């Protein structure tokens, strides 16, 4: 794999994940960007005195 | 596959097409481009009075 990789191998920049079945919700899932940032927009929707 | 996809998916821009078996005529399918113009060339081939 490091042959067909040639000049440049060994070398993970960011890894993509999927569901193998298919059911409920799509879970296309790159959102793990977003949960560092545990809370970003979600804990203040819409809240006014 | 629109995770291995990345940035550009879900955009097709061009079907290459060809036989499975091998036999008679080779057919590497892609000469659909010249189907639309039907008879281009091959109409008048060598026609003079």
């Amino acid at each position: 794999w490091l042959v067909m990789a040639a000049t440049c191998g060994g070398g993970s920049f960011g890894i993509g994940k999927l569901k193998s079945l298919c059911k409920e919700f799509s879970v296309p899932k790159e959102l793990r960007d977003a949960l560092r940032v545990k809370y970003g927009l979600f804990g203040g929707k819409d809240s006014l005195e």
